[PDB]
């Protein structure tokens, strides 16, 4: 009952608000600290050595960026009672003549491609370099936003509808050993590793810049919107379908324990509703 | 104000027997982990960005910070044995002995001891040694067994002196701006060792050396929860000697620093745990 919305249905009010939370919570400091949430699970290995880790590679990644955003969804709504997590549906971009054309990318919205003069800086829109500050790997100031739209050999096209609805068509949430290599997974499938770099991984890859790294992803905003719509596609497949492991998965990885570096658990971010919001669709 | 956190001195041979198979049981089961890795990311996790502070250190949330941090690891233990609490490692009295590196803190049944010069310096002593007990690098990659290196280092060859702590207790300020490393007449930055140190705080970690030498690795001993919980003890008492002083600061100061802000990469605030019986816990004197 607090509704996501396609990022093509916001009215062009909807989306000025959205961007103006979001220089606020870049303001007040708030912004930073998930980007280093987010920094610290990517290298917080389940177990140690392995190559898991506890927001990806393994069964937490979808509830794990599901408590994510919502913490996130949290802090806009305390700024600003009317602002909810859009989404971005790549899935339908990706049938554009050129995506890079698609209304996402406005001036007035995450802007553009990067600048090749610029080594690939991003200077149109309201997150170019000299209005929104980066940090890098270590935590420390990075000058400025980039982006790579398909500039990869491996990830030149964003991930087609198809993509999308032959992963809903798995019947297991995961599989052992629950990382890279879980086949006939849903999890494993979304993420992107099957035939890698697919769908999520593949979004990411495609954009480029920060957000091609575990490291420095959130550093842009798209980010929040590319996984709107993962966490989206993991509602659709729910409503029909349940999450494994249970036990004996890594600890960090079953389905009730506690998901770093929070307390939550898979479990509390089950139901999305259960959690105060609903996609229009 | 019921949890009561004991001088390591005080503490039975059993005591000492069950906090040691209590911390090993954390490390099992993963728990030990997410600490080494939350004290991790908030020193990468600078306030503000590009400046030298950070959500644990060189700043004012130094303190509470590492208070919350003890108080949650106090939790995990109890919740393994009701009967266990955080002792805490009075360096000052261990600096006044011929040689502190024989105080019993570093029984082979209790702490280990120092390093093998012949090893590199792994710890191949006490429950802790390589082979008994798994380290993690700044990378959150395995790596070899624990490591210490006593006095070695030019800088920190010995440990504080109560003279030293008595002086910090000394100061009337908790902190003042700009909130970080160069704060004078500051309570916080004199504690933390930043004044001429290393010093305090910042001495004993130079003195222990090993993972204990740096902030990305710290917490890999066990030992950098005793000397934080005496860390907060000397913090409480301070507290107690200026009653009518309280925390700082109190407002416009890094977002993260302040009274009533959220402390990395918790939500929890200084306020929050301003009071330690609030909080559960008291210490033997
Ligand atoms: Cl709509
Ligand atoms: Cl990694
Ligand atoms: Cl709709
Ligand atoms: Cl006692
Ligand atoms: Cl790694
Ligand atoms: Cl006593
Ligand atoms: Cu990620
Ligand atoms: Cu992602
Ligand atoms: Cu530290
Ligand atoms: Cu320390
Ligand atoms: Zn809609
Ligand atoms: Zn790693
Ligand atoms: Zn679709
Ligand atoms: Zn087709
Ligand atoms: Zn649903
Ligand atoms: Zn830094
Ligand atoms: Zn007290
Ligand atoms: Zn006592």
């Amino acid at each position: 009952y607090r509704v996501r919305k396609n990022v093509l249905h916001l009215t062009d009010t909807e989306k000025r608000d959205f961007v103006r939370t979001v220089l606020i919570l870049k303001e007040k400091g708030i912004y930073d600290r998930y980007i280093a949430w987010h920094g610290a699970a990517g290298k917080f290995h389940t177990p140690p050595g392995s190559d898991r880790n506890a927001a990806h590679m393994s069964s937490a990644f979808l509830p794990w960026h599901r408590e994510y955003l919502l913490r996130f969804e949290r802090d806009l709504q305390s700024i600003n009672p009317e602002v909810t997590l859009p989404y971005w549906e790549w899935e339908t971009d990706a049938q554009m003549q050129d995506p890079s054309q698609s209304q996402i990318w406005s001036a007035d919205f995450m802007g553009g491609n990067g600048n090749p003069i610029k080594d690939f800086i991003v200077d149109t829109g309201p997150f170019a370099a000299g209005r929104w500050t980066t940090i890098d790997e270590q935590g420390n100031p990075s000058g400025g936003l980039k982006r790579n739209f398909g500039a990869t050999k491996e990830a030149p096209t964003l991930p087609t509808r198809d993509d999308v609805l032959n992963a809903l068509k798995i019947t297991q949430y995961d599989t052992p050993p629950w990382d890279m290599t879980s086949q006939n997974s849903f999890r494993n499938q979304l993420e992107g590793f099957i035939n890698g770099p697919q769908l999520h991984n593949r979004v990411h890859r495609w954009v480029g810049g920060q957000m091609g790294v575990v490291p420095t992803a959130p550093n842009d905003p798209v980010f929040f919107l590319h996984h709107a719509n993962v966490d989206r596609i993991w509602a659709v497949w729910q409503i029909i379908h349940n999450y494994q492991p249970m036990k004996n998965g890594p600890f960090g990885q079953n389905f009730r324990d506690p998901m770093y570096p929070w307390n939550t658990t898979p479990e509390d971010v089950m139901n999305h509703r259960k959690l105060g919001y609903v996609y229009d669709i």
